[PDB]
C-alpha cells in the first residue's frame, strides 16, 4: 500500500549516504598503540579477533588482525579489501560498526563493536534450537539486512549463526565481510560453509545475490531443528545432499515454516524466494511472518525472546577459550603493495 514508496525513499537515501562513503573511505584511522589488548574472542587461520580497549576513552572494541603473510598466501587480498571497504562504507541496526581500522608493518586491524553476548551458534547449541517466534525474531533481522544489503548490490555470502552475534538488547549483529562483495550480476568465487552453500556455487557456473537467500533457508531451518538441513561426515558429501535439494524436515516444524524453507531451499533459483517479481516481499509476506511487525523490528521495539548474562563490562563469559599467542609487529614492512589501499 502507502507504505512501500516510503520503505524505498529510505533506501534510495541509504545508498546515497552507502555511495558517498564508499567513494571517499576512511583510512588508518587509528594505530595498535592505543589499545590494551585483554583476551583472544576468536582465532582462524590467517587472523584472529580480540578483547581490547581504548585508552582515552576506555571503550572496549573487538579487533580483528589479518597477517599480511597470510592473507596472501591463502589469496584473500581482494576478500580482505572488500571486508574493510563494505564495513566502514555501510549502517544499518543489525551491521557492526567499523569504528577505526589500520595498518603496521606486518598485519592489518579492523576494531568494531564489542557484543558481548557471544555468537548464536554458542547459545543454539546449548540450548539445543530455538522455538519458531524465536528463530523468527532472528531471521527477521536478517531479512531486513539482506534487503539493505542486496539494494547495495553487496551479497554477503557468510551468512551462519557463527558470524551472527547478540548484544545486550538481545539483537542481532552482524560482523565477518570476509566473503562480502559488491556485484552487479554474476561472480563465481568458491566460498562459505559446506552446510550453507546455495547449489549454484557448488556447480561452479557464476551465481548471483539469490545465494543469500538460500543461506536463510539454511539458518531458518538450522536455528528451529537445531542442526542443519543437509548435514554428513565429509563436506563432499554435504554437496551432494544440497545439489539433490532432498531436505527432510522434522515433525515439530509448522507447516507455514515448512512452506517457507521448501520456498527459500529451492534448487531452481527461477522458483526461489527473494528472487522472484516481488523479491523480498514473497518472504515478508509469507504466512510464517504474518506476526512479524518489520517497522518494529528495524526501529528495535520488539521485546527480545533471548537477552544474555552480563557480569560486567570487558567480560567474556559467552565466547570459548583460546591460547594467547602474541603480536609480532615487524620492522620490515611486509606485503606494502598488495595492501596499499586498506
Ligand atoms: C520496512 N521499513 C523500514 N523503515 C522505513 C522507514 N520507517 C522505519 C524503517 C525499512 C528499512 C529497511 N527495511 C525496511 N522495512
Amino acid at each position: 500500500g502507502s507504505e512501500q514508496e516510503s520503505v524505498k525513499e529510505f533506501l534510495a537515501k541509504a545508498k546515497e549516504d552507502f555511495l558517498k562513503k564508499w567513494e571517499s573511505p576512511a583510512q588508518n584511522t587509528a594505530h595498535l598503540d592505543q589499545f590494551e589488548r585483554i583476551k583472544t574472542l576468536g582465532t582462524g587461520s590467517f587472523g584472529r579477533v580480540m578483547l581490547v580497549k581504548h585508552k582515552e576513552t576506555g571503550n572496549h572494541y573487538a579487533m580483528k588482525i589479518l597477517d599480511k603473510q597470510k592473507v596472501v598466501k591463502l589469496k584473500q587480498i581482494e576478500h580482505t579489501l572488500n571486508e574493510k571497504r563494505i564495513l566502514q562504507a555501510v549502517n544499518f541496526p543489525f551491521l557492526v560498526k567499523l569504528e577505526f581500522s589500520f595498518k603496521d608493518n606486518s598485519n592489518l586491524y579492523m576494531v568494531m563493536e564489542y557484543v558481548p553476548g557471544g555468537e548464536m551458534f554458542s547459545h543454539l547449541r546449548r540450548i539445543g534450537r530455538f522455538s519458531e517466534p524465536h528463530a523468527r525474531f532472528y531471521a527477521a533481522q536478517i531479512v531486513l539486512t539482506f534487503e539493505y544489503l542486496h539494494s547495495l548490490d553487496l551479497i554477503y555470502r557468510d551468512l551462519k549463526p557463527e558470524n551472527l552475534l547478540i548484544d545486550q538488547q538481545g539483537y542481532i549483529q552482524v560482523t565477518d565481510f570476509g566473503f562480502a562483495k559488491r556485484v552487479k550480476g554474476r561472480t563465481w568465487t568458491l566460498c562459505g560453509t559446506p552446510e550453507y552453500l546455495a547449489p549454484e556455487i557448488i556447480l561452479s557456473k557464476g551465481y548471483n545475490k539469490a545465494v543469500d537467500w538460500w543461506a536463510l533457508g539454511v539458518l531458518i531451518y538450522e536455528m528451529a531443528a537445531g542442526y542443519p538441513p543437509f548435514f554428513a561426515d565429509q563436506p563432499i558429501q554435504i554437496y551432494e545432499k544440497i545439489v539433490s535439494g532432498k531436505v527432510r524436515f522434522p515433525s515439530h516444524f509448522s507447516s507455514d515454516l515448512k512452506d517457507l524453507l521448501r520456498n527459500l531451499l529451492q534448487v531452481d533459483l527461477t522458483k526461489r524466494f527473494g528472487n522472484l517479481k516481488n523479491g523480498v516481499n514473497d518472504i515478508k509476506n509469507h504466512k510464517w511472518f504474518a506476526t512479524t511487525d518489520w517497522i518494529a523490528i528495524y526501529q528495535r521495539k520488539v521485546e527480545a525472546p533471548f537477552i544474555p548474562k552480563f557480569k560486567g563490562p570487558g567480560d567474556t563469559s559467552n565466547f570459548d577459550d583460546y591460547e594467547e599467542e602474541e603480536i609480532r609487529v615487524s620492522i620490515n614492512e611486509k606485503c606494502g603493495k598488495e595492501f596499499s589501499e586498506f
